[PDB]
């Protein structure tokens, strides 16, 4: 039952919100409007603590539809989060804490949303973390494990196809504990969702295997909205989704209308809103203080003394469970094991010709025993990714007898943009999870909506991206990647390395792993490649190095990769005409470009004309490099090495485009390009 | 009826994708050996013409799962397309006419596919453009357009949301025409469906408006297959989906199992199959003359002659309708209308200051009555694209009654990547179809895998990215471009417009509809900029241009969009200080790199120091710059003019950066980055 304080609590929500996007002069008031009632009503029964907004068992809650953040920022306020009057007023001004989109460096927000469609996936991984989390530490007598993850979706994000990957897997994995809430409002942008989406939502979700509730008045009925979640909460073997009917801007003189969708409303709507509701006309951000009290009572103080109980549980059983607990308390901690890296691969020329690809899966079997947090999968390319160790157990439901939730091998099907979204919400979990993706590089691009928010929001995943290039062969052009480094060393917060051998890939790893805010891409390729002399992790581990050294160059080679060892053989061919070459692995800008100027100039100096070697293209170049040799063009079928030679990648190739960069710069003096002006 | 000969054409099919497959011992077996019984059915009553597969009459097919391509190839070779055997014993070798995955420029290859959901959501493109152009031109005793699309898809096209989003889309408009055949098969590379992929697809696909048919053993059952098909062209609105259970690999030693998914079948294995089907199992690429003469009785003849009889009925309609017939007449040529070209806007320095988002919607006002082959649409963004002219009726259902199907304005709702698909189908359809399709700059990433192959293939497409910067303000960083640009700028094949006034609007709409081969990508403005005293249309279409010159130039400055006016101003700034800066306009690097060299080279001399800016990556441009004033970082939430200050794009922080540039340089003999040495 509620009562006249929770009207009078939903009252202050929508005014708050009103007020908040009105002074900016910039936002949305209506979804807040019409969805107040379902949050108050939502956030009254979460388990969450204000004064802890990490505690690892509190419910999670998703604004999907993140342009709707005025509601947002309106309940973290009201609830006891850090967040002033002062903020709201400074929404959408340069510098505050208030942004027109929830950011996830915020206290109270668990990731960054606004782009449609992501933050309904986010939430799925929410929630397969924490069936991994509970079925892997809970015993008998000690739930440390239990929340719920809540979602709040408008019709855009059910438009989005990254909404129907991440819903059909969802129905799949069987994820009782997600419970998400759509804005059944029927506007979107253009109009009427007539005009353009008149499909069977809920039928399209019970395909899926989804449980789906409705509520016809979500105007008004708290009973029922209180009632939906309710019974959302007993089916324990399907996600369920509650139809919630609401007339968007709810209270304002063209409710219902699309005009109230990204617009704040007039001052004269404002006005007869607050006088409808019982509120002063002419006071703006007031906050009745029976509303504070009311939260006080039933949601700080109480969700307070759940973390209290919890914490005290958590003591007794790093006491029964010795082994266990000091590994949740580690994880906890976000520390890696001790001397983790110690377990990394490495080797020496003499050892075997094999492709990064290959090296990968070696890594990877050596340490998922050592990194109880890493929990990795494929998106259907697990026999070309070698993604899998082989003790492994696949994440999936009890039920399916192929494996159950304490399982850390994902299968996400051919849904590369889930994945990405997917393992955001993994990381963003918390508890040190270490996700990780495996699927062609040249399909990575599929997932360039959330690997953007991966990096925006610093959620440091890890995509294990295979053929790398036109090394692919056979499968032509379309599955053989030109631009894609290029696209994301152009992204910033993102590590993309391309390692040559072993050491490297022990050393993109090594950094990969230990990131705290860095997403990463490791390009691995198909084709064999041979143990470099020169290599190491230390030296790998900065991102650029120089493998051979000359006294004395008279030119430098650059080059990543499958191309750092045709280098090695170019400069061979060069000695042999008494040109002095010397070869620097760049195996990532991004770590390289983080270390200090003078190691870098040390690596690419002054004095020698540089030029870089990759099958790929040569547009983000200049910045080390004075000539670049690559492909600036769709690539080809055919046998590998015929496709190589047929672009010139060759040893006597690229030896001979030295020699035309070392006569091409005779008698000029040259400046490294690492040099900026200002 | 079907018969023994029937049965026999069905071996042949089979057995030819194996030899083909085997040869080039690379390639997928699997689905061929699958599909071939409704390959067979499916051809043996479509109405094309080999001879001519131009017709635009012809029915339409796209194998959606393209990693079957040697059942298309066998087909265009049996049925009496340009194809022979020589060319299919050189399937996925370099330079060979028989890609590992079908290619647009192969004659009888509708669109290009390998890609999983893009073939599905092109055929959907494809059955609009026909709705059109039948709507558009059909008159009574006339039926000119009337043709089927036809889909071949498998578990994976469904599983990528780009198909959910597409059959969204297709459902809505009722696309009758649209008949898809779905090798329900029970596996993928993982392994079996159920591991990852359980979900009702029939009952998802009802949910879309769709009408879903089924044929449990597509494996012999020519019958059940061809009632299916009859039954799907009676249901003229709604599309189709036939779900077609097969067995993998069918024949072989190892049906139903995965090993004959993308692996080619053992030399040993291939043998009993052609024993099992009565042929001789040591001999390959055989094809009974029976097959030959029954595909040419069957296929071949009547589809010249129906495609004769379409000729007579077009120079009928062009006698009956002058006006009509001499439009569609010009339209199946490929010409654009004569002078079309004199009715693009231009303006002068003395014109107010609009952005170029506005200036876009003025050349939309403008050209739509000139081009009956215009198409556009938004992906819920009309109001804030202006991508809609005023006359504009919207593409329909007649039964909506909100348009009709001869309408030119699409309304695609939430779905980027299937909108630059769609584009793709329409744009391949023919008839000169000229789509284009709006969107914030910054979420044409979420439609990166339609682009990629809008380039790949050649389709000139376009899209009306605006929102194009920080100037966006306030909606903060989740929505401000940093890396769009620089990605696109690396993909080969792509126009990448960033027009900075009316003139350069002008120039970007002509080119990009000028253009036959390359898509474009036309990022406008959200903000006001004003008029630039020098730029001209004719200028601005060679992509880059002097904008302002002075004799013995300090330094070169080099600008954007929106930058360009920033660098006249601090030009001003400069010149009060004695310094003389020559300020270039570089609309599209694509553009300025199809410019002969002397040009170039005229617009970016030696011996000056040259600085480029733009409020986005700087990566990209070190190729035309030394030094780079750009934005490497993600943006901020604020007052578009406080975001500039807070980065330092002001005329006195440019000229700023100019004046370090020529102290930095000083003395110095510098090199234009044009210059390559091999
Ligand atoms: C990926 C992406 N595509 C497009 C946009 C632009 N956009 C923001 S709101 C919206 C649609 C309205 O969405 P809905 O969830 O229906 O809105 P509500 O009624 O809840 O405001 C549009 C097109 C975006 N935010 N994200
Ligand atoms: C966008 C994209 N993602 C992934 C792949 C790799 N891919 C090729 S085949 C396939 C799996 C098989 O799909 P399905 O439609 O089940 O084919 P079948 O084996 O039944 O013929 C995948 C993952 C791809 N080609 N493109
Ligand atoms: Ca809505
Ligand atoms: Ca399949």
């Amino acid at each position: 039952q509620f009562t006249d304080i929770d009207k009078l609590a939903v009252s202050t929500i929508r005014i708050l919100a009103v007020d908040t996007v009105s002074k900016a002069n910039s936002g949305h008031p209506g979804a807040p409007l019409g969805m107040a009632p379902a949050a108050h009503v939502l956030w009254s029964q979460m388990r969450m603590n204000p004064t802890n907004p990490d505690w690892i068992n509190r419910d999670r809650f998703v604004l999907s539809n993140g342009h709707a953040v005025a509601l947002l920022y309106s309940m973290l306020h009201l609830t006891g989060y850090d967040l002033s009057i002062e903020d709201l007023k400074q929404f959408r001004q340069l510098g505050s804490r208030t942004p027109g989109h929830p950011e996830f460096e915020l206290p109270g927000v668990e990731v960054t949303t606004g782009p449609l469609g992501q933050g309904i996936s986010n939430a799925v991984g929410m929630a397969m973390a924490q069936a991994n989390l509970a079925a892997t530490y809970n015993k008998p007598g000690f739930t440390l494990s239990d929340n719920y993850t809540y979602v709040f979706l408008g019709d855009g994000c059910l438009q989005e196809g990254i909404s129907s990957e991440a819903s059909s897997l969802a129905g799949h994995l069987k994820l009782g504990n997600l419970i998400a809430i759509y804005d059944d409002n029927k506007i979107t942008i253009d109009g009427a969702t007539s005009i353009s989406f008149d499909e069977d939502v809920a039928k399209r979700y019970e395909a899926y295997g989804w449980e789906v509730l409705y509520v016809e008045n979500g105007n008004e009925d708290l009973a029922g909205i209180a009632k939906a979640i309710a019974q959302a909460k007993l089916s324990k073997d399907k996600p369920t989704l509650i139809k919630m009917t609401t007339t968007i801007g709810y209270g304002s003189l063209h409710a219902g209308s699309h005009s109230v969708a990204g617009a704040p409303l007039k001052a004269d709507d404002v006005k007869q809103l607050k006088s409808k509701f019982g509120f002063n006309p002419d006071k703006s951000f007031v906050v009745p203080q029976e509303v504070y009290d009311h939260y006080q009572k039933t949601i700080l103080k109480p969700g307070v003394e759940a973390n209290n109980k919890w914490n005290k549980l958590f003591s007794e059983y790093q006491k029964k469970f010795p082994e266990l607990g000091a590994e949740l308390a580690r994880r906890l901690s976000g520390q890696l094991p001790a001397n983790w890296e110690s377990k990394l691969p490495t080797y020496t020329a003499k050892d075997s010709a094999v492709a990064t690809r290959k090296l990968s899966e070696t890594v990877l079997e050596d340490v998922y025993n050592q990194l109880p947090e890493l929990i990795g999968g494929s998106a259907d390319l697990t026999p070309s990714n070698l993604t899998r160790w082989k003790e492994a157990l696949d994440f999936q439901p009890p039920s399916s007898g192929s494996g159950n939730y304490s399982g850390r091998y994902i299968r996400y099907g051919i849904r590369e943009h889930a994945m990405g979204a997917i393992m955001n919400g993994i990381s963003a979990f918390g508890a040190n999870y270490k996700p990780y993706g495996g699927t062609f590089l040249n399909f990575v691009s599929y997932a360039a909506g959330a690997v953007r928010l991966s990096a925006l929001s610093g959620h440091p995943v890890i995509w294990v991206a295979t053929h790398d290039s036109i090394g692919v062969g056979e499968d032509g052009p379309t599955h053989q990647p030109i631009e894609t480094l290029a696209h994301f060393r152009s992204l910033p917060n993102i590590q993309v390395w391309r390692p040559a051998d072993g050491n490297e890939v022990s050393a993109a790893y090594k950094n990969s792993l230990e990131s705290k805010h860095t997403p990463s891409i490791i390009a691995l390729s198909r084709q064999n490649l041979p143990q470099l002399e020169g290599s190491s992790i230390e030296s790998a581990s900065k991102g650029g190095y120089v493998l051979q050294d000359v006294a004395n160059p008279d030119i430098i080679l650059v080059a990543t990769g499958s191309e750092v060892s045709l280098s090695v053989e170019a400069a061979k061919t060069l000695a042999a005409k008494n040109i002095k070459a010397r070869v620097v692995s760049l195996p990532d800008f991004f770590t390289f470009d983080k270390q200090p100027l003078e190691y870098r100039l040390s690596v690419l100096p002054d004095n020698v004309p540089i030029m870089s070697v990759e099958v790929l293209a040569t547009t983000c170049w200049g910045k080390y490099a004075h000539q670049s040799f690559g492909i600036d063009r769709f690539g080809a079928s055919g046998k590998a090495p015929e496709v190589f030679k047929f672009f010139g990648f060759t040893p006597e190739g690229v030896a001979e485009r030295a020699q035309k960069t070392i006569a091409f710069y005779k008698g000029d003096k040259l400046i490294s390009p690492l040099k900026k002006a200002f």
